[PDB]
């Protein structure tokens, strides 16, 4: 089955950070990047990312799901060809592609690193989570660990050598963190022993590299009841000797992998300490802050990841509507030379083409203005600026992960319904793209708990202060539209008026009664997406306009853009409606009665 | 863990469609069915699904099907657990007595699919395939064949095949390429391969009787060139008795998301005997009666998947301790509340209840017009049953299978992390309910009809013989069941308004047609739902205090009207537009 091959979308992404968002011109400013990262340094980066994914990971894909992972007395076996396709990865500098270059990582920004992920996931999700997981654990050793836990394992792991896992989800808790069981035990010599049961543990135990460094979430004995109790731990598979040689094995396996309905080949882990040798992260009590950084990032990738399924379903969809030939178009035969027309003549399929094509676009859009906010929070050299860029990133991280995850699901669909009853035939790889997608929806914290943050936390948490940051951005822009951008810019406005008027409704309704956050959540996070991707593609139109007729692919953007407002920017309207029903009929049954 | 919802099924038939009274001015069903026959059939149905075939859903899909030298094995138990269906007459349910079947009118072997597609999606489909065989054997074969093979058929000792597709051929059976050669002795010798034969090949029955489209040496060209064939696996001698195996044989079966125990097949056809069914050229009318019946039974099938899926969500919800309610805790003896108490868990569960007990009662509703259509003595009556049938039920078929897999997704969220393991069943109702809208006509082709034939080509006259009758409903209600009237009144208002608009639109425009479809059929859908929902409110509405399951029964419609009925707005807005924005780039510039 399949035909369709992995392709990197690089001329979408140079229109995205070169055309709209002109990052290149922010580099020059930045001079933390200015001697790292040029225009030159970001092409050939990408130019390399694309012939990786799409030659050595994106042919694993399919064998990687008929075969899934193996366990052998406490080892795990990746699928064939994954630790070869995993050092030749690390070997190119691709698991330190984003990381310190204090530590010998490459110091690229969000902006490039986000690219390089939407790529490795497109080609192979199971393969891409790997590295993202040692990425993350980066992110958190660097920003809270002791200078020789840093110095010890940070080397290892930019360059991919030693792999990380975030051991976080127990039996009884995955969202309410507070209620762990795992035990750590402070030791006279300064380290800990670590004692529980960790559950779904992405690549807590695999083929792909010598060491894994785990970060464990435990309490101390006498720690305090609730989130305020938690810890966090570096507990390594293998102890390292003095010398940095590998020494004994920690007291510490995997007992069982987890049977999947996707991502077959992430080796998902039940994970056993039994005073397992670890070392305090950051602060006692202070855990969860100690993964504040790693999270915001994380939230993003996950979103990211997402985006990848749609994309690469996209890829597998416009080959296979241009190729397969049933009936004819209702206006009549356009294929006269054929038997039958090609199905994209076909009004359904172009809509289902059309929906994945404008969601994989805005979401790509969406996802770099935000890694542009993780930017600018880290590299601004104003104060100001990285204080609004760090709101914005609050704002928006839950809205890229619950947003970019539910769009994809629904791009992923649509790119299965395309192919019909084949699309049921895995040979064709669009029936796993719809259950590698499903997870991206439920880990890094389920899209319900991304939404109850957003309204709870972000919103009603900063009194509509947080959203205005952006609304007022997007007003601002629409105030700037010269005529011709008139056509988006005004729906735009309609839209962002819609959203505002749904932000006061919900901060009325939810001083009376905190059941109102919850019922809101999901469904404003979704009004809130339509409206911040009505943005995105407002803002690739006014490029597109200025450049049309100097290349095919502005027209191309300019009628992916009017059906995004045509027929998914009215989406708005049904879900702002169920919203403003309220929290009342959610609660009129009792437990029994269900 | 699967338990039949008797009670709810018992309400809709019972209390909602008084479906006695209608059973009173039938008279070839007062022979054959009451409510006492009705509940007891469903209570023996009730115990086969939830002890027998359950079970196997989990074991089935882990295990699948094996080709081994053109022999086709289904998972450990298949065979047996499908002999005790066959012996207990359940392959029959819906089936002419005349040749052995139950006779049970559409409404109650409705049910009965319910509980089987619920209890193991794959296992129903194999029965499902054999009834439908025999809807187009008793309608258009010859006394010779019907007497001949009909009698095991409903027996469920020998299975039914529809063998139409092939690999050029899907949506479009027009081009269809299987030669007939016709014989001497009246038989024809078919040539030809067919693939995605769902029991093409099994081991579950002695013998297979196969229904393939092929066409004559001196066919016209496309679909009026059409015949129907009845190839069975193994001839039949005079006496009744198994001759030698016929010239045809499974080459592969197909590896699939779902349905796993159920055996997809390439069949090659090499000179296999046949005789045809009903007239030459007429191959594709002679399954009138049955895709009418079949898109009712796959609407069922997703149906049936949202169904199983919210048992499981409903208990773990219960069950599954995390966080404390936002109005403080309430399990003070526990670590964590039931996440019952959550608002999205809440909104993720009346969204699965509403949408299952909408979804029962318009394919209860369907079912009805089915019977009305088949048994009724006036012929004005059946004349519109059949014409609400042919509106209907491509909106039972499309509607059910989309708002089934909503359903299936909801509830494997509901279970977290946990929702994405294999063991909690949560993520094969979704791969399995998947199937559903795809084939039986995918979904796209579903919407097609509806606007295209039953809208379109009625001038709306099929939809306004729908919606008259609520809006006879509608002025018929006191002001208790106002709440609900007034409301899908305004509904009724908005899909009559879109309608016009659609009507209006499409003169001298057909890609107008295809760009609304699917869009316009979930409004429908939603309309439709409102409806049965103001049904199912007066009726516990009249009945309130007498039991908590008409408390239960409110609050849901309730939810309903309040968070999913307004999904009509942005659906109708996005159908307004038109099919302009579909048609903006040519097929290079994606
Ligand atoms: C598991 C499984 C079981 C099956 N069982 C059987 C069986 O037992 N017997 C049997 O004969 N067949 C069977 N089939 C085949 C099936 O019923 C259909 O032929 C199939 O679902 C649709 O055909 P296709 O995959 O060739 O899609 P295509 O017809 O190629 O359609 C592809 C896409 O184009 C769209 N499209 C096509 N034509 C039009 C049009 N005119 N207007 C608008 N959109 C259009 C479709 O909606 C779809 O989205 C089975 C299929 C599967 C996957
Ligand atoms: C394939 C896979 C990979 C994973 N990888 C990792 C990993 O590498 N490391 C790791 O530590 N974890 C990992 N996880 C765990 C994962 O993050 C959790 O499963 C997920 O966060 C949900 O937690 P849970 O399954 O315990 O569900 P629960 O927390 O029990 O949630 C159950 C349901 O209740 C809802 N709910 C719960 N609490 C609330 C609340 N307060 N308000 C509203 N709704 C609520 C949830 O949204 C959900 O719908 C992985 C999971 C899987 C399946």
């Amino acid at each position: 089955g399949h035909m369709a091959d992995y392709k990197a979308p690089l001329r979408d992404m140079r229109f995205v950070l070169n055309e709209v968002f002109e990052v290149s011109r922010l580099w020059a400013q930045l001079p933390a990047l200015a001697e790292v990262v040029d225009a030159e340094t970001a092409a050939a980066i990408l130019e390399e990312a694309g012939k990786v994914t799409a030659g050595t990971i994106a042919p694993l894909n399919r064998p990687g799901d008929e075969e899934g992972c193996q366990w052998n007395a406490g080892a795990v076996s990746t699928p064939a060809g994954f630790p070869e396709a995993y050092r030749t990865y690390a070997e190119g500098g691709w698991v330190g592609v984003g990381g310190d270059p204090a530590y010998g990582g490459m110091g690229m920004p969000k902006v490039i690193s986000a690219q390089v992920e939407e790529l490795v996931n497109s080609a192979n999700l199971s393969f891409g989570l790997y590295p993202m997981l040692t990425a993350g654990a980066c992110l958190a050793l660097n920003a809270h660990a002791s200078d020789e836990l840093k110095d010890k394992y940070l080397p290892n792991m930019y360059a991919g050598i030693w792999a990380g896992s975030m051991c976080l989800t127990e039996p009884h808790a995955g969202t309410d963190l507070g209620i762990i069981r795992t035990r750590a035990e402070p030791q006279a010599d300064g380290s800990y022993k670590i004692s529980g049961t960790k559950i779904f543990i992405t690549g807590g135990e695999h083929d792909l590299t010598e060491n894994i460094i785990h970060l464990v979430l435990a309490k101390l004995p006498d720690a305090p009841a609730g989130p305020k109790g938690i810890s966090l731990f570096l507990v390594p598979k293998v102890l390292v000797n003095a010398d940095g040689s590998l020494g004994e094995k920690n007291s510490l396996g995997c007992g069982s992998i987890e049977h999947k309905m996707g991502i077959k080949a992430s080796a998902t882990c039940v994970m056993n300490f039994d005073g397992a040798t670890g070392w305090l992260v950051g602060e006692v009590n202070k855990g969860l802050a100690a993964m504040f950084t790693m999270m915001n990032y994380e939230r993003l990738g996950v979103g990211i990841q997402g985006l990848a399924t749609g994309e690469r379903s996209y890829q597998s969809a416009i080959e296979y509507a241009r190729e397969r030939i049933q009936s004819r178009a209702p206006t009549g035969p356009v294929a006269k030379d054929k038997a039958a027309d090609p199905i994209i003549v076909h009004p359904d399929v172009r809509r289902m083409l059309l929906t994945m094509k404008a969601l994989n676009e805005g979401g790509r859009a969406f996802s770099s203005y935000v890694a542009m906010q993780l930017d600018t929070a880290k590299y601004s050299e104003d104060a100001v600026t990285r204080k609004r860029a760090e709101e914005l990133v609050a704002l928006l991280t839950p809205v890229a992960k619950a947003f970019l995850t539910d769009m994809g699901l629904e791009t992923t669909i649509h790119g299965q319904q395309i192919f019909g009853g084949h699309g049921f035939i895995r040979e064709w790889g669009q029936e796993q793209l719809v259950r590698d997608c499903r997870i991206t929806q439920i880990y890094e914290g389920t899209n319900g708990i991304q939404a109850l943050d957003l309204v709870g936390r972000k919103v009603i948490g900063s009194g509509g202060a947080f959203s205005r940051h952006f609304t007022d951005e997007i007003k601002a822009f629409v105030a700037s539209a010269d005529e011709a951008l008139g056509e988006f810019s005004k729906p735009l406005a309609a839209a962002v008026e819609n959203l505002e008027e749904l932000t006061a409704w919900l901060l009325d309704r939810a001083k009376g009664n905190p059941n109102e956050i919850g019922a809101a959540s999901v469904e404003y996070l979704h009004v809130f997406g339509y409206t911040a991707y009505a943005y995105m593609w407002a803002l690739m139109a006014r490029t597109a306009l200025a450049k049309q007729g100097e290349d095919d692919f502005y027209a191309s953007k300019l009628g992916t853009a009017r059906f995004y407002f045509a027929r998914l920017l009215p989406r708005i309207h049904s879900l702002s409606a169920s919203v403003r029903a309220g929290s009342e009929s959610l609660y009129l049954l009792d437990a029994e009665q269900f």
